[PDB]
C-alpha cells in the first residue's frame, strides 16, 4: 500500500533566523508558515512550547504567525520557537531562531544617585572632581550617551563622552559655598533622541 507522506516545511527562515522589531504591535503577522504535503492532505499549523505560545500564535489553517504579546529586546533579545505542521496523521516540528530587533525605546538611567561631592576652595582649575555615569541599553547611536550641563556652568565642565566633571574657574568659598548643577544625559538617536536629567551638588569647603 501507500504509506502517508508527512508534510514538510518550506520556509527559508528555518535555516537562518526570523527578525521581528520590538516595536511590532500585538496582532501583527510576523511571518507565514509554508508547508507541502505530497498527498495534498489538508494541513494544520501550530506553535509549541510554553514561552513561545505566550508570545506567538498561529492561525491553524493558513499558518500565519501572529504577535500575541509585546516584545522587548532589552528583556529578551531572541527566542527559539518550535512550529508544527500536521496532516492529521502525523505532526512534524521544526525550530527557528527569532531575533528581536532594536528600537530606541529607553532613555539613559543614572546610577548611584544622589550625586554630591565636597571639594576645597583651593581645588585648581582642571581638577576632575566627579564622574557621572548613565547607561542606555539600546543599540547603536540610541545606546550611546552624551553628557552636558543644562543650564551650562561657567565654573564646571563635563566631558561629553566620559562624564568627568572638572573645575574650569577658580573657586571662592566666600562668594559661593555650594553649586547645584543639572546634568543631561542623552542618547544619540538621529531621529528620536531620548534623554534624562540628574542633579549634581558641588559643596565648597573653606581651608579655614
Ligand atoms: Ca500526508
Ligand atoms: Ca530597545
Ligand atoms: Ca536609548
Ligand atoms: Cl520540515
Ligand atoms: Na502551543
Ligand atoms: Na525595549
Ligand atoms: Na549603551
Amino acid at each position: 500500500m501507500q504509506v502517508n507522506r508527512l508534510p514538510f516545511f518550506t520556509n527559508h527562515f528555518f535555516d537562518t533566523y526570523l527578525l521581528i522589531s520590538e516595536d511590532t504591535p500585538v496582532g501583527s503577522s510576523v511571518t507565514q508558515l509554508l508547508a507541502r504535503d505530497m498527498d495534498n492532505d489538508p494541513l494544520v499549523f501550530g506553535v509549541s512550547g510554553e514561552e513561545a505560545s505566550r508570545f506567538f500564535a498561529v492561525e491553524p489553517d493558513t499558518g500565519v504567525v501572529w504577535l500575541r504579546q509585546p516584545l522587548d529586546r532589552e528583556t529578551k533579545s531572541e527566542f527559539t520557537v518550535e512550529f508544527s505542521v500536521s496532516d492529521h496523521q502525523g505532526v512534524i516540528t521544526r525550530k527557528v531562531n527569532i531575533q528581536v530587533g532594536d528600537v530606541n525605546d529607553n532613555a539613559p538611567t543614572f546610577h548611584n544617585q544622589p550625586y554630591s561631592v565636597r571639594i576645597p576652595e583651593n581645588t585648581p582649575v582642571g581638577t576632575p572632581i566627579f564622574i557621572v555615569n548613565a547607561t542606555d541599553p539600546d543599540l547603536g547611536a540610541g545606546g550611546s550617551v552624551l553628557y552636558s550641563f543644562q543650564p551650562p556652568s561657567p565654573f564646571f565642565a563635563i566631558d561629553s563622552a566620559r562624564g568627568i566633571v572638572t573645575v574650569i574657574q577658580e573657586l571662592d568659598y566666600e562668594v559661593t559655598q555650594a553649586y547645584q548643577l543639572t546634568v543631561n544625559a542623552t542618547d544619540q538617536d538621529k531621529t528620536r533622541p531620548l534623554s534624562t536629567l540628574a542633579n549634581l551638588a558641588i559643596i565648597i569647603t573653606d581651608l579655614e
